[PDB]
């Protein structure tokens, strides 16, 4: 089985660069071709998992409520568009925490540790991604909008 | 001669919020099943897409433009960075009793397109947008969700 783990900022959507928080519906942006391509990466036999930090996520610093709204929008389009996350996985710490879970650790995704690691990949827009792929034994894929996009992605991995 | 959808958009493109029929804030903001890819092909089919919209008492008290505004323009970012573009956005803003020239399913907003009329549609969910194809001389696709949905339409019309 092929999985694709995915980050959510920077990767699924865009990154405040004021304090990294979609914390409000006028920080929600989705990343070019998103849907279209993992709809075409499913239909490819993929099955996705998304797999993000959130520094201190329920805290005062970015309260529960805050993320929700967005997020929650997020995954309707998703869902309602047929693009399918088999598990959402979150780190809530800061990194001062020094928690198990937080990436480029593999705790969250431990269960995955099960795959075809030839054919499975991380996909993310930041060097900690790329690290949990050699951490996880898979393939890293570091996301950008011109030089490594949504479509380059639907294509180089459904090349036969 | 263009082929065209005239696409409702509350309750057709979006849900149209059951309460009080008016999205005006972001929570109130869900997609309708099916619709980007579906949209996606059918631009690829070659049908060009204008959205067409009553909005009861926009820019008024009881819907104040920056309600509207917030749900709407998210709505657009998210269709447009997915590569679906409506050419043209047409929007009523009035109440029922005001009686206007533009509501649907009256003609007014689309009268510049008054196309292939055989193969253009207007595609919505209530009564009124089936008129307004009669109006406009072309065909009307009823949408409902679990009848007559997305993907049946990028179906039946490619
Ligand atoms: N957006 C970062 C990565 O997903 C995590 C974060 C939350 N708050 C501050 N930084
Ligand atoms: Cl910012
Ligand atoms: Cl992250
Ligand atoms: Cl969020
Ligand atoms: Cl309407
Ligand atoms: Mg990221
Ligand atoms: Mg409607
Ligand atoms: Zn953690
Ligand atoms: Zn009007």
């Amino acid at each position: 089985q092929k999985y694709l783990f995915i980050d959510r900022d920077g990767t699924l959507i865009s990154e405040p660069p004021s304090d990294f928080q979609v914390d409000r519906f006028d920080k929600l942006a989705f990343e070019p071709g998103v849907i279209p391509q993992l709809l075409k990466l499913q239909k490819a036999g993929y099955k996705l998992v998304m797999i993000t930090n959130q520094d201190g996520l329920g805290t005062q610093s970015f309260p529960q409520a805050d993320f929700d709204g967005p997020h929650n929008l997020m995954m309707q389009i998703f869902t309602s568009q047929g693009v399918q996350f088999d598990e959402v996985l979150i780190c809530p710490h800061l990194p001062a925490d020094e928690c198990d879970c937080r990436k480029p650790k593999v705790k969250l995704v431990e269960r995955y540790l099960a795959m075809d690691r030839a054919n499975s990949y991380v996909i993310g827009d930041r060097a900690t991604d790329i690290q949990l792929a050699e951490n996880m034994g898979i393939n890293g894929l570091r996301y950008d909008r011109e030089t490594l996009n949504w479509p380059m992605i639907g294509e180089q991995l459904t090349r036969r």
